[PDB]
């Protein structure tokens, strides 16, 4: 047991193999599964877990009804074994709170969670299963976080948190924590005009984390972090393929450093990509309006490159399934010489799109790279809502 | 491993930061999930676990049916890992009976519960899991104890047990043990006139036990244990703000050696506080008659100052909501330089207040002392007792 | 570590403390729970497990229906951490059958299960969780054994099995085994004129094995065994105080040698003793037609004195609940410097006695010896039948 | 820890002891059971697992409805304890997918699932838990392979595939693996014509796989493989008892080297047997129709001889029961100087053969040899049909 160092570059990257899928709705259909939303997954070196905030209810419990809400006192992070469903049975509590991240630096894990009302917030950060320090809301509108895992070097965890409204400026810091204690905070800098819900990930000593603008951009912005100097810069996604949702058609060219306005009917959704010159993929919603269907492209240069475009893609949920939050998650610590890429799909069940009941909840499908060319098909849900009506 | 030594000083608090909270009844109306009641935590060396007296039947069971009863040959003690709501499945089995504590030494934890008729109980006392000594009822009516963790020094834990009428004078006892074997039995002495359910935590050498006077007071009784020479004196904790529940308006001056009698219709409640001049809290329930809301209350000195009052409060429940039982712990295996008080709060749902249902059951929350001033909300239970008609 | 050596004297005892108790059929009214019958507790270096022969249904389920029946190729050995219910969740499968013994060596456990038609059944010898060795039937019929633990010394478990007519002179064989294989058999010998289920312990190298007799003694046979040697005598509890069910009258002597018969309706159940001098307890139902309550004897001198009477007793259950199936076990590894006696009672519910469910299923409760003289109760199932109609 | 070899020889073997039987859709009936098929089972130095493919619903949830369909992206391979019925709260997810393979090569697992769409799926190769290689089909038609454990030698575990028609010519691969990594590839070579489902062991350094030839064969095609060489050849089994299911009467010769055609109306079932010799056991359903009833029938010289017949026979399922697929597996870390053949019968409830329900699922039974002549019964599935009505 050490410290995991960023010291690998990411695998080439061609096709996207399925690594695990929980089924969550359809068995939580008859038996004892607990309601969730904001999943992802997150590896130490004994293996992966699925992490996801509970709604502190059963999806067949009566207290599902309401579960669209997205802040109670009965949300909690929990981690499960991978490929299980959540149930009340085989579920760790990590923190409690409404919103999250988590990452293990090689010796043990670091769990965040937020709670309280909109206006007066707090994290607690919890490493190896113990409360190590408390952050209090700095501008007392809804205290908030990655919503997937947060990524380590030498033992320096960064985690990007926002504080702020919703729909105009705000204010995001990057707070760099060793076994849990504040190392240092920085206020965001460099041209990303909104953050929220960061997707990281890390590569040759390099943390990048691709993020969702809820306030103006269709496109995404990204934050490059150097976890040992502590110091990061802020920009947007090069590329014209835009990949928040809600988004206009894509234009001619992307913009690497404003927003690119417009889309109908929803500010933002969570999201990711991996970038590395021409080994670079972007995930997005098949549909521009709605949380429908999932893509991966492969868009060379995307970081740097307005002109960029696509030259491959895989479906990994067709549209006409819902998808959700997209995230991206790394085995640091598979026996390779490349770190390889690795994302989920939360898969998004119940309200508002399907209002015929009185929840909403998610699965959840995981999927890495691949150098080969593997064929693919739709890894939606495959839920029947009748059988819930 | 070696013996826990309370070496540390308790410290500083300013506000509480949530730690845990179980949402038993929300998801006990769909899962399989235990009747319990007197509920509370206890650490180890690695981590920390919740507690509680089982009925012998699930919430939604038939069985639930007359649970409001306190005693029967049905009930054990339970432990299980900390945020997990208590099923059949995920629950293990500490000792048998209708009354307990527990705590561990730094080698092993001890388990002590009491069972059998009212005018016949024994306590069986258990370390490493095996039944180490028995012990008979010295008075012939309803042998009890704590009810919340007990606290070890250097292997020797004190217990505080009570066998004697609920509604007048009684035989209080404090045993000693080591390894389960009784070291040491002395009978109360000092000013505390009535002693049940002592709520116990440790710090600088010293034990400190916040107790339940059924009999007189709505002050509580306070047992101050040195657990080297196995002595001990009492009194009652001098503010003037009341925290037993059935407690008239505060006065204004509490007493020091002498209950402030009064409050209608309850003659008391398990509760506690923690005791360390300025840097002291009192938890209460906000209700002076009922078990209902929950707050804490930071007042200076009240372990000694007849006129201590609140210089801050931080509610825990809102008094729209039902409380029930509270109790101290601390993680004395933090990787801290001080023992940081914390504590948990028992949400009675059902019977008596809601006699809309057959069964009396509870959920628990947990919360932590910050140095840092963080906000707060109510932890309430969050269930609905109409989906439970 | 080690093979155990049994060469501890037994514990003084002068009343029963309440060790543990599953609850398992009012928990089972709801959650899911097995369908049981012929249980028994075993004991390792770490701690003791709950066993018993699962019928392959839960109480609930509509399987459960016909479980009077004693055996089908449904059944299974299975073990679980003592004090829970038995789930199909939490229970570990021993071996297939439908008659089992078992025990642990010290270095580790040998469980032994029947299985078959009842004229060409067989046992299969497990060891450490793998199959060693198999055993055909030597006489045609029901080849059955212990349905409670074996005994070990210096890695050889003697073991008690009977193949033949349960109403009739039978061929009974003692088998000594090591690692689970075989290093001798030996045909019974002595007086004892029908043995079945032996309940076994051990204590100063030596193990004595209390059976029923069902064949024509109210009184029970006595197999004492030499494990060094791998030798035995056979005989009858000397005693006046008759154990079996489905007795006569206590007569004015007992009979060292020869059957004292009598009694209706039933030729037996299985049950247990501790035998030593001065120190000896004899547990039988209260009833003597019927397997209801359930009450311990001390016996002065039952083993060689045909006048020896009780000289206290403690109701284990009450006359007015059912009870089964007893028999012996005691935790080897305890840190003592005697073995401490400890027995379970077999809780049935259902068929025959109570014909309004279609099932028939058990709970568990188990007691251990105390130096002490401690108060009592009964600890009778506590399942309402009428919530099962 | 060290790379298991294959270089003992098989025990002797004249009649099959039960070695484990979970008995899931009795149990499933009520408790929360996951609907599954193509189950095995495999072991490791801590002892052996239970397998099957999921179909990512319970039973007796509203998404059983339709699992007779075999392929879907909600399938996937899951582990659990031996004996234990599968759930959603005890098992392991191995990989995703409608087709599997797995075994242990004495340091850690390698477990091989296929999915995606019919013209385009791809193998996930795992090892110790963590995704190792992909490999896309080569023939475009439902790439698939084994439904039972791979056998490994020093490190080189070979694994059957075949991707092309199911009723005519296909293209069959062995693959040779090593900590997940392809060593080598081969196409099928021999006079067997075509390959489905090899059900595989290993003895003398040899690996034999027996298989099921679904294009022309009643007679069942048997692969033999070197390990060390990595070379392999194939024909069919010789005897005239015939064991694929859909086969005429036995002729009065078989064939070596070429199918023999007949039987209705089914083309092949997945089977197995172990060649050795006179130590030879053949495997097969009681009927020559349908899956129905299963006997084992020791046919000395099967592998050689066409004129072979049986000298005995066990039945496992009476034939007037449902029973399924069936393959071999080892326990290779048995303390024995042999390694003794164990097998299990998949046990078929439901469609297409029971349609009064509308799904389709399986429970297990398993059995390893004796050298002991042991009685036997039938091990049926168990479950009233009538219930789930
Ligand atoms: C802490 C919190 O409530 N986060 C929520 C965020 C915010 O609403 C937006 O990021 C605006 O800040 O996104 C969701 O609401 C959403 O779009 O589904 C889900 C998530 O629970
Ligand atoms: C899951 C699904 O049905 N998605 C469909 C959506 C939704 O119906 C609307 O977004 C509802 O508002 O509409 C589309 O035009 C889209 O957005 O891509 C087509 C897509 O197939
Ligand atoms: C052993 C026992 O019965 N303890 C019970 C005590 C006593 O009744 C009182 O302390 C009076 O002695 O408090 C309760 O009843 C109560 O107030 O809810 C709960 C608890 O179960
Ligand atoms: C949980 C709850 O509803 N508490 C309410 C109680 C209860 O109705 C009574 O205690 C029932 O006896 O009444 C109050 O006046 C009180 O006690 O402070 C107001 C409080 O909001
Ligand atoms: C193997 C077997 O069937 N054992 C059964 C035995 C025999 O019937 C008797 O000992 C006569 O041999 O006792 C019972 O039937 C009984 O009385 O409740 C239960 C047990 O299952
Ligand atoms: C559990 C129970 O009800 N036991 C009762 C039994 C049974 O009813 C009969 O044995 C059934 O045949 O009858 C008694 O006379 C007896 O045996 O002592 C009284 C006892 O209270
Ligand atoms: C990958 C796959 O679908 N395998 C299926 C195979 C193929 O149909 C045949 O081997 C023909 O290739 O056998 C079954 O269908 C069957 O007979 O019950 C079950 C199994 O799921
Ligand atoms: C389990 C069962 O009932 N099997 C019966 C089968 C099936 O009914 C048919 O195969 C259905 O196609 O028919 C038989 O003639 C046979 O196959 O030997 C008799 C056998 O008892
Ligand atoms: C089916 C059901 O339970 N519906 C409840 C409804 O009764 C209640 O009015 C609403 C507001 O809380 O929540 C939902
Ligand atoms: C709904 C229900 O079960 N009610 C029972 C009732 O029949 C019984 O009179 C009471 C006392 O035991 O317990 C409760
Ligand atoms: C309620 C129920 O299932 N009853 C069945 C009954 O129909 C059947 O006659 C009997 C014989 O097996 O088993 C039981
Ligand atoms: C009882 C039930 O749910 N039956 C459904 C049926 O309505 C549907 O037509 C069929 C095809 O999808 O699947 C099944
Ligand atoms: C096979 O394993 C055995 C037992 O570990 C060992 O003695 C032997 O050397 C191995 N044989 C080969 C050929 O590797
Ligand atoms: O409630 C304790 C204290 O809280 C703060 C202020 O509201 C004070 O006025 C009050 O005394
Ligand atoms: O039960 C044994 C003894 O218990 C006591 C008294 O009730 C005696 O009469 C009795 O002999
Ligand atoms: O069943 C195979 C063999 O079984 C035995 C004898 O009945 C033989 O005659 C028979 O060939
Ligand atoms: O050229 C059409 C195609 O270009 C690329 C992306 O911008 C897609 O959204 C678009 O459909
Ligand atoms: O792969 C087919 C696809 O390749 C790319 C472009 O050349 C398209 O015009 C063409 O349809
Ligand atoms: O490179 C794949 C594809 O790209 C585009 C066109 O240039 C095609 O001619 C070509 O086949
Ligand atoms: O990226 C997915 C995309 O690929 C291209 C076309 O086949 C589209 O229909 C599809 O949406
Ligand atoms: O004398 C009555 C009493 O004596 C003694 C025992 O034999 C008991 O069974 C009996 O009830
Ligand atoms: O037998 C003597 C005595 O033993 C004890 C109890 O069973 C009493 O009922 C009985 O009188
Ligand atoms: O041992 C039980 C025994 O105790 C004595 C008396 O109360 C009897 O009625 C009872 O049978
Ligand atoms: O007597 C004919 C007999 O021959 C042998 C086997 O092939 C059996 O299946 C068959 O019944
Ligand atoms: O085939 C010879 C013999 O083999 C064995 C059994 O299958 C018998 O039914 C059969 O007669
Ligand atoms: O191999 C089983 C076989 O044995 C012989 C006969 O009893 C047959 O009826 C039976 O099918
Ligand atoms: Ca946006
Ligand atoms: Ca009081
Ligand atoms: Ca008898
Ligand atoms: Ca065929």
């Amino acid at each position: 047991r050490t410290f995991l160092n960023l010291t690998k570059p990411l695998c080439e990257v061609n096709s996207w193999h399925i690594l695990s899928k929980d089924n969550a709705i359809r068995i939580g259909e008859d038996a004892h599964i607990l309601v969730t939303r904001e999943p992802y997954l997150s590896c130490d070196p004994q293996g992966c877990r699925m992490f996801a905030l509970s709604q502190g209810t059963t999806l067949r419990g009566r207290h599902a009804n309401g579960t669209i809400h997205d802040r109670s006192p009965f949300r909690a992070l929990i981690s499960w074994e991978m490929g299980q469903a959540p149930s009340p049975y085989n579920t760790r509590v990590e923190c409690i709170g409404w919103s999250s991240t988590s990452c293990h630096d090689g010796m043990s894990r670091m769990s965040i969670c937020m709670s309280g009302p909109n206006n007066n917030a707090s994290a607690v950060v919890w490493y190896g299963g113990r409360p190590i320090t408390e952050i209090p809301s700095w501008a007392g509108n809804i205290l908030r976080t990655q919503e997937s895992e947060c990524v380590c070097h030498k033992g320096v965890c960064p985690v990007v948190m926002t504080d702020g409204p919703a729909n105009n400026r705000a204010a995001t810091k990057i707070i760099y924590f060793k076994e849990g204690k504040i190392q240092k905070i920085e206020e965001l800098a460099g041209n990303a005009q909104h953050i929220e819900e960061c997707s990281c990930y890390g590569a040759g000593g390099v943390i990048k984390c691709i993020c969702r603008d809820n306030w103006k951009g269709a496109n995404r912005p990204v934050i490059t972090i150097d976890p040992e100097m502590m110091t990061h810069t802020s920009k947007y996604l090069c590329s014209k393929v835009l990949t928040d949702t809600s988004r206009p058609n894509d234009p001619t060219n992307g913009n690497c450093d404003a927003p690119i306005t417009g889309g109908s009917p929803d500010p933002g959704v969570k999201g990711f990509a991996f970038l590395d010159g021409e080994n670079s993929w972007l995930g997005r919603t098949i549909s521009k309006d709605s949380r429908s269907g999932y893509e991966m492209l492969k868009v060379p240069n995307a970081e740097t490159d307005i002109q960029s475009g696509p030259i491959s893609n895989q479906v990994i949920v067709n549209n006409q399934n819902w998808s959700g939050y997209s995230g991206a998650f790394i085995d640091y610590w598979a026996n390779k010489e490349c770190f390889n890429p690795c994302f989920y799909v939360e898969l998004i069940r119940g309200r508002p799109k399907e209002s015929s009941v009185l929840w909403t909840s998610n699965s959840i499908v995981a999927l890495c790279g691949s150098k080969k060319r593997l064929g693919s098909w739709s890894w939606h849900d495959g839920a029947e809502i009748i059988y819930f009506e």
